């Protein structure tokens, strides 16, 4: 059948558009949008004050079949393609709730394990993940080291068949409701190469030495339990280490593409959200004898935004298609992420200007999405880094 | 002697720079800065939680002589010039403490009373205000009528020498600590336009009928008590009238320039703080054996912000000199409010970025400047309005 | 089977990339790229000084079959899908020779006739237009009206089955070389709107009263013979009428999407060429020791550039596919022309800067590119008018 | 007394505004304006075709006191304050005639000579130059070295009390009409950094081995005779050396501030010209029944342009004031050159878009302007070099 293009639809969020989809995805959509209308938005204004969401919507989440959607079915996941697990990405954005740490779990942590883990490890965790009992997260950053992920200090020493973890990890998405945490740690301090001596681990909550810090007070993402994680001589087991020892950077390198494709879709989706939202506010808010939307200026400001969102959507869709065939390279990934997150902010700022005074009020969706979008250029690897990598191929014959 | 302009100064916020100031102005600014570092900066974290600052501080600022600076001294104010009052707006900006509403109080509310109010009204209010015992505020906006003042539904019917007040004003600053508020009320539903039937009233705290509503929840300005104000049949005595009846729109007119200059200067000043703050951060944050300030991309992103800040500041300081002389017209003040307020957010944004993760943390001074910055392009008249006005001398003849 | 996207390709101009082309298209693109390299590129400077290309290059283009790559084989064209016609648009842009007014001929005029004209007309023109012996041009814009098309004044009055054409057009492409010009004229001086009283006419070089004005001096498109046209009491035989009398404007709205889409792709292809040409320069230009491609700022700029270009490229290849399926509406068509033409200029500005002073010398491809680009946001309907339209579906019904 | 500022005047280009000028200055402005109105504008098209102005307009300029205005009266110049010199800069800009290379001549070359030249040099050149009978041109950029001024190859080696000059310089304004050219050349290859091994040389039209190359084809400055220069084993006497040996790079870094300040003023002045040409155009253009000036989008775009132009002018005049007092540093000057030249191209682009199809026809002032403006961000130090220097004092503490 003929699916319309985003620019031609009645709404950017309209279900049933964009050729990278099929009628089967249409139906899975109603469900995810419906699930949020009933299980997420109704309580988010309560989880924000809390500093995290309930563990109750996490089990409901898994029970519904939205966690681990693109994780193979013969491992403990629904076993769908990417074209549909991203619909879970997109839909959370179309609801404006940055509390639930779904994707950071479904699309990233559930992906490392099912991709670089061992028989024992897969079965131990993948079922819990899809279930909703085990909450995943990852800790790469350190208060003193960041984009330079080559200069961290956390480490796990060689003790018997055990690894002794020592360190701290600031800024961890879902660092309070965590059960399983993929911590990046140095195993070779004298490692002749920053890349050659970093290992991955799966530290589990309930261990001696693993303390969780208070929920970090941020300017946005008020409902995300970001917190500092500590490691006080945690005696890890032989099942602790993930992938080969001193080969962490290798497993990380093969995941980023996906991570950035995710962050990206969300950004643009979140943009399609604010657009239709802002479009509505002006199509009614009356002034100077009729509506603001009757003003030429606003009409042109609107054309500019819809055009920029549409154009970028085409790129993100195109990137999803590639990734389906596993032919989406690290660079093309960095483009989608970089453009989409920079776009999300630009759109947010303008969209708030359009509400005027009520865009600063926490009551309207847009104000929350403003401080919610200023985290995109900062995490997942700053957009300054995205340029470095993109530029790698341009300037050097590598 | 000779002074340096922001560009050549060791730091944009140094004391003793910018040619529109004198040695005396410098001495004063040093005082005001000290005040903020010790009587405001230390309590802000609490006020943010509080959702409002203390009357304690407002009154300390009274003895100090920061309230009513450019208000004549033979009228209850401390009677300095415009540069001196400007200094207090700038200094509050340099402390990154949005909580205190000092500016609106002496820059706006107190001007309205000393410029159009009555002799008896002056005696009763000015000194109380210069001391900070009577915190003043102003309420023009209404839920659906902000950038269109003619569409204000708050009205005052006549009843003897009394006026009955009814209506609802949203977004009012200091609507939790306000003792005297200037309300914009329609007094003549019968007139060629609200611009001919509006009056200003001095609604005091405690008049039966004046319900100070709940503090609104915003994304920034966490320590400035922003609230809704309700008026139910308030019995306003003759004395409440400020200026001539149905002349409110004319007085508002006369004051708007200064209101725009004030935001102009706060905005540029706010940008000045962020810049020197971010500059410092990149010089300390370590990356690759060296500092992130060694990067060429960063170096350039800084030259851009600084250049755009130094440039805008020049214009704004040129507008301060023009207002001193009472020669800053409506358009020019609009240009200042516009360019500076717009510039403020673009500076906020590029600045959070250079902070990386932390810029997001409410721990860093910047994150608070970011949310405290998204307000400038909106209040005091959206930039869209400034453009329409600026454009009147351009397009029409 | 598998094809890389511009991002992964070794160059955005590489033959054999982009999902919307069959291995058959590749082979074709190679002959066209060969055509411009060998038949256009070497003689362009000569045409630049002359202000118009040779008739030879046109005929050479008809023989190679580039004129009407998407006009029905049975009507007199060479047939082929839109993706093919596009290649000829794209390849020209890639040679950076805005001289040949090929696209307007093939993609527009040849299309107005095989879409609304009679068989006598179709038969009489289409064969020689593809052969490149008859150069066509479109002429609607006038001295006082372009955007607001219903504001024209060229009129056609009936005198028998004959037509008396009067008026003038300005900014007409392929103007001095045109043998055939589709003129837009008001036929019904009184109707609901000029939108319902407009007709089309095929004016032929030779008819008495058809005077070709002086060639125009422009900042760019130096080899594009842009001229002014004058119609002095022209008696057009009945066959001159193209389409149902007083329906023209409706015919025009139908073809606009094509025009916009065309511009869109020329625009982005130009940017593709430009980025590639600049990446080349920065890598072979040394300074302070290593090349200027090593400098971190030069990289990040290139990265931004490559991104915005690949992102736009996609949206355009999206509109090509859509137009192939006869499914490209006005708005979507508008988005492409607008976003792309502006991205075009922006890329040009940055690319010149990257060349340093050499980016100002006519000798380097980047300078013609800069001035040749400034026209896209203007013709084919101004970017403002593009928005006005894209905004209708957004705001109204 | 009460001089209006650019925002308040009836026009940005009106005479008698801006607080940095005296009533005397206005009289002088009227004089200089009439001169372009009558002596330059009327003949510019023909110089455009020719690729150079006439020696006669230079001479008419010299006899009427427009050359060497800020040059010492007693040394040969007319002896006016910086502001008068600037007035000439500005008026040439207001006329939209970038043909006459007067600014480089009076503003750059003549300053170099009277600043670091001997008494014999001053007497031998200044009076001719103020008389427009001796045209000046500076030449330091080369086919392989521009931004990297420390990378030039042009050199001179001593031979008795003579110097042997060899090399080539590109992009030399006034290169065609020049009678004297200050040539930057290396005089000491063994210096630690070539910054200490450079010297200035007064090459004179006619010296053996001094060849004027091909007059360059550009996208703009069609009437500015920019050319390529050659020096093949020239025997320079001792007098030829301007200033002291190896102290060349020093004399230059000391003059740059004036080069950039001048470019900054020309830039913003060009922006004022374009504003008013366009304002007046949109106001007299009919479309859809009303003038285009009436379209709200057009008023805001115009309001933006004006505010940004008035704001930069404010910075620039403040910079002229500082320079007159000799207290304008390298960094400030750079901020000015940078911001203004960028704004110029920005304004030119918008202004062309408002003229519509006419802004592309050379017949219209705005077209000369758009192309003529693209060079400002490149010469006198590329805007990127401008940032390099501005950042220097932001990131480095004494
Ligand atoms: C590469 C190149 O070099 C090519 C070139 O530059 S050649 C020159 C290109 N020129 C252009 O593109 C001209 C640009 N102008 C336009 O697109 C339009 O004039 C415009 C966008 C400015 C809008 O003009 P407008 O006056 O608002 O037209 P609009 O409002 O749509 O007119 C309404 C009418 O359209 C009519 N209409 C349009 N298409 C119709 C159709 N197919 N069937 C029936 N009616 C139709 C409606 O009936 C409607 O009737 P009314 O006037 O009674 O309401
Ligand atoms: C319209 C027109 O006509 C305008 C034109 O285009 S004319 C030509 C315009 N050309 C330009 O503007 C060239 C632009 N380039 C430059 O200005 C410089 O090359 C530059 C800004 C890029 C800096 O170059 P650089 O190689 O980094 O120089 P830099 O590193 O600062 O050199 C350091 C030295 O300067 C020396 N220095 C500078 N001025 C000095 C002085 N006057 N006395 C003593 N030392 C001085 C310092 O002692 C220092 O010594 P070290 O070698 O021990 O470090
Ligand atoms: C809400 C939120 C959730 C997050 N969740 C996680 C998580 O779950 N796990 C985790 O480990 N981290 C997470 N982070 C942390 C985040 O990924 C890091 O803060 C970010 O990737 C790097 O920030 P930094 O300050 O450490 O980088 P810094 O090194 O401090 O960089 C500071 C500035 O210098 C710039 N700079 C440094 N190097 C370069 C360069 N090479 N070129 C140009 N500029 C450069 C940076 O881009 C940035 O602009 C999260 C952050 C936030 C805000
Ligand atoms: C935190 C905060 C503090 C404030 N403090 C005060 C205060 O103390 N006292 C007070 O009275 N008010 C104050 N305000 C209110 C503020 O001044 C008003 O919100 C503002 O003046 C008008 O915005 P609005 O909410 O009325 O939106 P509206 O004016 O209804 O709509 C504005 C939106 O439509 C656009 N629009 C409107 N008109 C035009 C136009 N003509 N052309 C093009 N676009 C247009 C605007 O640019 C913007 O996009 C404050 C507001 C906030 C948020
Ligand atoms: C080199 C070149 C080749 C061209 N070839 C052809 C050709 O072959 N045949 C042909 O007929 N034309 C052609 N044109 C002309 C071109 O199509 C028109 O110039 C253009 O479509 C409209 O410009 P205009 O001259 O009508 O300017 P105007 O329509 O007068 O517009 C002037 C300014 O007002 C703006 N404006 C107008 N209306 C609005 C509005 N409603 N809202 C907001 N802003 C508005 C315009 O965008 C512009 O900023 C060509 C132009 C050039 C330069
Ligand atoms: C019309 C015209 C007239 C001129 N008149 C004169 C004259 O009369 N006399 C004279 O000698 N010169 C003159 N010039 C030359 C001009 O000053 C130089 O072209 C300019 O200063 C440097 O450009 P370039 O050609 O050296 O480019 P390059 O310096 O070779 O390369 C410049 C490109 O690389 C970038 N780049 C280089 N270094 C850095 C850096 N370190 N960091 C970041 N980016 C960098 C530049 O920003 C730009 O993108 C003129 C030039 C033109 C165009």
């Amino acid at each position: 059948e003929e699916r319309l293009e985003t620019p031609s639809a009645k709404k950017l969020t309209d279900i049933g558009i964009r050729r990278i989809f099929s009628p089967e995805h249409d139906i899975f959509r109603k469900s995810v949008r419906k699930f949020f209308q009933e299980e997420v938005i109704p309580h988010h204004s309560e989880w924000e004050k809390a500093g995290e969401v309930s563990r109750e919507v996490w089990e409901k989440a898994g029970k519904q079949g939205l966690l681990g959607v693109n994780i193979a079915e013969h491992l403990g996941g629904i076993g769908g393609d990417l074209y549909s697990a991203a619909i879970v990405w997109e839909e959370q954005a179309y609801s404006n709730c940055s509390g639930p740490g779904f994707s950071i779990h479904s699309g990233i942590v559930m992906s490392y394990i099912t991709n670089h883990g061992s028989e024992e490890q897969i079965k131990h965790f993948i079922p819990q993940m899809t279930a909703g009992k085990c909450i995943g997260a990852i800790a790469m950053t350190e208060p003193g080291a960041g984009s330079d992920l080559q200069g961290i200090k956390t480490n796990a020493k060689k003790d018997g068949s055990d690894w002794i973890l020592n360190g701290s990890k600031v800024f961890i998405s879902n660092g309070s409701l965590s059960d399983v945490v993929i911590v990046v740690a140095v195993t070779n301090h004298e490692a002749p190469s920053p890349a050659h001596g970093i290992s991955l681990f799966l530290v589990e909550n309930g261990m001696k030495g693993f303390i969780k810090g208070r929920k970090l007070h941020k300017m946005g993402l008020k409902a995300q339990d970001t917190a500092e994680l500590f490691f006080e001589d945690i005696r890890l087991p032989a099942s602790a280490l993930l992938g080969e020892e001193n080969k962490g950077f290798y497993y990380i390198m093969k995941e980023l593409p996906q991570e950035r494709l995710l962050i990206a879709d969300v950004a643009i989706s979140a943009s399609e959200f604010m657009f239709e939202e802002t479009r509505n506010y002006v199509k009614q808010r009356k002034a100077f004898g009729k509506t603001v939307a009757h003003l030429q200026t606003v009409q042109h400001k609107l054309a500019e935004l819809k055009t920029h969102i549409c154009v970028t959507r085409a790129f993100v869709d195109n990137c999803l298609q590639l990734h389906e065939a596993k032919r989406l390279d690290s660079a093309t990934a960095c483009m989608a992420k970089y453009w989409a997150s920079e776009l999300q902010n630009s759109v947010a700022y303008d969209c708030v200007q359009l509400h005027g005074g009520w865009g600063y009020m926490w009551e309207y969706p847009i104000a929350k999405a403003y401080v919610d979008a200023r985290v995109q250029p900062i995490y997942g690897g700053t957009n300054e880094i995205m340029k470095e990598l993109i530029a790698r191929e341009i300037v050097f014959d590598k």
